[PDB]
C-alpha cells in the first residue's frame, strides 16, 4: 500500500518557498511531485541580507551546490562577526564610534570564532579572571579573538589560495538567492513552478487543506502544504487559525527601513562584517557588498514615527529624505502558537520571527525544512511527527528570543525612551538561568567541539554580548584560584591569539583584493 | 582576607574516596590539602565491576595514566558489551540460552560500536523499515554492529600489535583499582591518608560541617567535605539530614549475592564481555577477568528471600552453597534529594544509585567528580555553584533510570512475580516520551560525534534494548519511503558490517591471546 505523501505545494515565491524547493526537492528523490505557487504581483520581502557559517554545511553542501558557485552567482561577500557601535554610549546616531572614557571607541565584536580552552575552561574565564582582579583592563575581543585585528585591519577569511584563516558567514542580497535557488529547483530538482495570485484555500471537515484556488481558475491539489505566504500567513494564520504569539513584551523593535547605499571599494575598502549601528530608538544595519552596501534602520514604532525613523536613517548615509528608494516593513515579533498544524508546515516569515539583529531569519528557514525532512510524514500526519517538529522550532526560536533579549536588557544606555524601556521588559526564565550562571563565572552553553538548533549560541557568543555591554561575573570562576599551572597556559594562549593576529594582518589579502578574484 | 578552601576532607577510602583524592590532587594543583579519612574495615572476594568506555578518557587521562599501567593492576579485562540472556524467555536461571519460538537462541547484544549513517539517518532505521517490511529476518544487533560477530568468536577489541579494532569498556576487581589509586595519591599527590574510625560530625551554627572526630581523637578541620562513605551517608544524609529519595517504584531490584568463580581460561576461551543473565526473581552478573569471573544474582527482596536467592545463584553455577564464599547486599535505589548541601559534597554509593545492570556505579563517581572540579567552589560557597551541580547530578541520575526502565517495561516475560511486577510500574514522563518517539520510527537522542553526563546513552543504545527485548516501533520511519537512494546506500552499510565482521574474526586474536600478553602472562 503506498500511503505517501504525493504532491507538495509550497505557498510562496521569496527565499523561504525556494529554500523549501530546492531542499526538499534533494530530501524527496523525485518520489513527489512540487508545486510553488508564487504572485509575482504581491512583492517579496528581499532587503540585502546576512547569514551565520552552518549555512553552507546545513544547507548549500545538502544541494551539492559549492560555496564559490552560489556566491559568484549573489554578489555574495565575508562575514567574520556582527560589530556593534555606539551601544554603550549616549546620542544621535552616526557611523563613527563615540569615546568611552577610558578614550576606546564604543565598539565591541561577535565573531564567530571558537574559543580556545585551557584545562577544559575556555579563554573567556581566564580573561574575566584578570579583569575582575584589576590585571588587565584589554577587552574581550581584543584579547580573545584574532579575527578582531584582522576585522578592524578590514583583512579578509581567505588567503588568495582560497586557504581558510578563520570561520566567517555571508552577506548578500537576498534576491538574488532567492532566484538563484529558483533556477536551481525548476532546472536540476523538476520543481513546477506557478506564476498567480492564490484567492481560496479549499480545505475538508476534518480541517485539513486540499489544494488553492488560483485567480487565472487553476486548482493545485496536494497532500502537504508548506506556508512561505511571509507574515501574512495565509495558510497557518489565516486559514488554520493558528494564533500568533505576539512577543513584543520581550523585544520592542516591530518596524525598519532599509536601501542600498552604493560604495567606493578602491578607496575604503570593504568591511569584512554586519555593523550593527545604535541609534535614539533602534539600531540600523551595514551589509557591505563589492560595490554596495545594504543597510537599514530597526526601530519600535512606539517610541518612533516612520518619518523621525527615516530621516534618522538618512541623516546616517547622507541620503535625500524626499527622494530615496525606500523600503518600509512592519513586522512580526514571536512564533505561532504550533508551527505545523494539520497538513500545513509553516516556514519563514509565516512562522516564527524576532528583529535581525543577530542574523536568525536564514537561518530558522533551513533549520525549520531539515526539521521537516527528518520528521516528513506520509498521509496519516502521525500527531507525534508534527509535535517533535513543533516542539523542535519552540526551541529553537526562544534559544534565539533570549540571546536577542540579552543585547537590550544589559544595555547602559538611559537616553531615550526606547532604551529605557529596554529595561522594564520582563526576561524568560531560561535567560534568567543563563545570566545566573554568568554571573556566577561559570560557562554558559559550553560547545559540543542536528541538534546545534536547541542550544545553537555558544559561551563564546555570550561572552560577547555580555561583556561586551559591559555585564560582568559577580566573580571569577572559583576553581581558578586553584589552578596556578592553567593560568600560566592561558597566557601562552592568549600570546598565541596576538601572534596569529599580527601575522595574519601582514600575510592576508584584504577584503576587496579577494572579492575581485571571486567575482567580476 | 583569601577566602579559597585550603582543606578538603575525604570520609571515606573505597573506589569513590580514592577517585575523588587522586583527581582532586591534579585538579587542585597542589594548593589545597586534602585529606582522606578511612576506617581499614576487612579485605574482601573480588565479585568484579564492568565499566563503559569514558572511563580512561574522563579519568584516567586526566590524570596521566595510560590504559595498559593501570590495568595490569587489578587483572583486568575487555568489555565490548552487556549481552541479555534469556530475558525473553520463562523458567529458571540457565548461562545457555533458550531457543526462542523463531529458532534463534534468547541473546541479545548491547555494544559500544556507534551506528553508521546512511543520509543523516542511523542504520538502525534502515534495519528497522526492512524488518517491518518483512525484507530481513535479522536481528538489530546482527545487522548492525560486527561487534556481535567478534564477540560470537570471543575476540579482542584489539590486536596483538595494540592497533584498536572496536570501542570497549573495562571489566577489573575494584577493590585493586581502588588499592591503585590510594598508592598514587599517597605517593605522588602527598595525600593525607588517616586511617580511623569517624564518631562525630562537628557543625556551626549555620549547619556547615567545621571538622570531622575519630575515635583515636583527632579532630580533623576541613573546608569542604567529600561524603565516600558509602549507603550510610554519614555526612549528607545523616549529619546534614539531606533525605534519599527512594524510587524502589521505578525499579524493583534492592538486593545481591556474589562471588568469584574460578574459569578454566585454557579450555573455554575468555569472553569480552558481560553477560545478564536472567533469573525468576532477577538477573546475575558474569564479569569474565584472567583466570576467574566475578558474578552476582540481582534481586528484588520482595520477591525473593536472601537464601532463595543464594541457592538460585549456586544453582545456577553448580556451586555448592555452603562451599563458597558469598558476598550480600540490600542496596537503596534513587539518589539524595540534593547531592551537594552546604558544604557537603556527596559521591558514590552516599550519592546516587540503581541496579548495576548497564555499568553505572564507578561513571556516577568519576562524572560526579568531575562535575565537582567544575563547580569547585571557595569558602563562600556561592549557591549557583551547588545546585547547577546539584541539576547535572539529578540530570545524570535520570538519564540512567530511564534507560534501565525501559530494560524491565518492556521485558515479555509474564512467568514471575517479579517479572509481572515489572509491568506495573510508572515510568517516568521522559522515558515515555523518549518510547513514544521512538515508537513513532523516529530516533532517540541521536549521538553528537562533557555533556554526556546529561545524554549518555543515545540511538543506539536504546535500539539495543528495545528491538533486543522486542518493542518494535509502531511503522518505519516515514522519511524512509522517499528515499530509494539513501535505503541503497544502507544497504551497501550491511554489507560494510558482513565482512568486517568476517575479516576482523579471521585476523583478530582471542580474548584470552591478547590477556596474556598484556598481564604478560605467557
Ligand atoms: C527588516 C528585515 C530584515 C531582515 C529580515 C527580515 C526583515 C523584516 N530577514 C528575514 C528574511 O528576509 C526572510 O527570512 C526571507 O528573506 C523572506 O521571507 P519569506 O520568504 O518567508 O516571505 P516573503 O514575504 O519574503 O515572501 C512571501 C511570498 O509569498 C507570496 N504570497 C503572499 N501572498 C500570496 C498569495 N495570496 N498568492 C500567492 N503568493 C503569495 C509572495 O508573493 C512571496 O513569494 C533576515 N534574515 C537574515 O538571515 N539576515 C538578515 O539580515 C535579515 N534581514
Ligand atoms: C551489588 C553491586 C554491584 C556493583 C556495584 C555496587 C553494588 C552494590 N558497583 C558500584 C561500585 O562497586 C561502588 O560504587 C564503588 O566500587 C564503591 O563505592 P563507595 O566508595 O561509594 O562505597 P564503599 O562502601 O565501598 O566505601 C565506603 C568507605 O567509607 C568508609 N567508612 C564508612 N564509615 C566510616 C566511618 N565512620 N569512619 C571512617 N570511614 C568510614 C568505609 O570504611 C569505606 O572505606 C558497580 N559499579 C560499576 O561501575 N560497575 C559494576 O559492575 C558494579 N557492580
Amino acid at each position: 500500500m503506498d500511503n505517501r505523501i504525493k504532491t507538495v505545494v509550497i505557498l510562496g515565491g521569496g527565499t523561504a518557498g525556494w529554500m523549501t524547493a530546492a531542499y526538499l526537492g534533494k530530501a524527496l528523490q523525485n518520489t513527489v511531485k512540487i508545486v510553488v505557487l508564487e504572485a509575482p504581483t504581491i512583492p517579496r520581502i528581499g532587503v540585502g541580507e546576512a547569514t551565520v557559517p552552518n549555512l553552507q554545511r546545513a544547507f548549500f553542501d545538502y544541494l551539492g551546490i559549492p560555496e564559490e558557485e552560489w556566491m559568484r552567482e549573489c554578489n555574495a561577500s565575508y562575514k567574520m562577526a556582527v560589530k556593534f557601535i555606539n551601544w554603550r554610549t549616549p546620542g544621535e546616531g552616526s557611523p563613527d564610534p563615540r569615546t568611552l572614557d577610558d578614550g576606546h571607541t564604543d565598539t565591541f565584536h561577535h565573531p564567530f570564532g571558537l574559543l580556545p580552552s585551557a584545562d577544559q575552561i575556555p579563554l573567556s574565564h581566564y580573561w574575566a579572571a584578570k579583569r575582575l582582579q584589576g590585571e588587565t583592563d584589554e577587552n574581550f575581543d581584543e584579547a580573545c579573538f584574532a579575527d578582531t585585528a584582522i576585522m578592524n585591519a578590514k583583512k579578509a577569511p581567505r588567503f588568495l589560495d582560497m586557504r581558510r584563516a578563520t570561520n566567517y558567514a555571508w552577506h548578500f542580497d537576498a534576491s538574488k538567492v532567492a532566484a538563484f535557488l529558483r533556477n536551481f529547483a525548476v532546472t536540476k530538482q523538476a520543481v513546477e513552478h506557478v506564476e498567480d495570485e492564490m484567492t481560496e484555500v479549499l480545505t475538508d471537515e476534518r480541517g485539513f487543506i486540499t489544494a488553492l484556488r488560483t485567480k487565472s481558475g487553476r486548482i493545485l491539489q496536494g497532500d502537504l502544504f508548506v506556508d512561505c505566504s511571509g507574515f501574512r500567513g495565509l495558510l497557518i494564520n489565516k486559514a488554520m487559525e493558528e494564533p500568533f504569539i505576539d512577543m513584543s513584551d520581550h523585544l520592542l523593535c516591530n518596524s525598519a527601513v532599509a536601501t542600498a547605499v552604493p560604495h567606493d571599494d578602491e578607496k575604503n575598502g570593504v568591511e569584512p562584517y554586519t555593523s550593527s549601528i545604535a541609534m535614539e530608538a533602534g539600531w540600523t544595519w551595514k551589509i557591505p557588498m563589492l560595490g554596495r552596501f545594504g543597510s537599514g534602520h530597526v526601530y519600535s514604532d512606539h517610541f518612533a514615527t516612520q518619518d523621525e525613523a527615516t530621516l534618522a536613517f538618512s541623516k546616517l548615509w547622507g541620503l535625500d529624505p524626499d527622494n530615496t528608494e525606500f523600503n518600509h516593513v512592519r513586522f512580526r515579533v514571536g512564533r505561532n502558537r504550533r508551527a505545523w498544524v494539520r497538513n500545513c508546515v509553516s516556514v519563514g516569515l509565516a512562522s516564527c520571527f524576532v528583529e535581525p539583529l543577530e542574523s536568525s531569519g536564514i537561518y530558522f528557514i533551513y533549520a525549520a525544512i531539515h526539521m521537516l525532512a527528518k520528521h516528513f510524514p506520509d498521509k496519516t500526519f502521525d500527531k507525534v511527527l508534527v509535535d517533535r517538529f513543533n516542539r523542535e522550532i519552540e526551541e529553537m526560536f526562544d534559544d534565539t528570543r533570549d540571546f536577542l533579549q540579552a543585547h537590550y536588557y544589559f544595555s547602559p544606555r538611559v537616553d531615550t525612551p526606547f532604551w529605557r524601556a529596554n529595561k522594564e521588559l520582563k526576561l524568560a526564565d531560561s535567560i534568567k538561568d543563563k545570566v545566573e550562571t554568568y554571573r556566577a563565572g561559570l560557562p554558559v552553553n559550553l560547545p559540543v567541539t542536528e541538534a546545534e538548533f536547541r542550544n545553537f549560541w555558544t559561551n563564546g557568543s555570550y561572552y560577547c554580548i555580555f561583556a561586551g555591554l559591559g555585564l560582568m561575573p559577580r566573580n571569577p570562576l572559583p576553581a581558578l584560584a586553584y589552578k596556578p599551572q592553567s593560568i600560566a597556559e592561558a597566557e601562552l594562549l592568549f600570546a598565541d591569539v596576538k601572534r596569529k593576529g599580527d601575522t595574519l594582518v601582514e600575510s592576508l589579502p584584504s577584503t576587496y583584493d579577494l572579492l575581485r578574484q571571486l567575482h567580476g
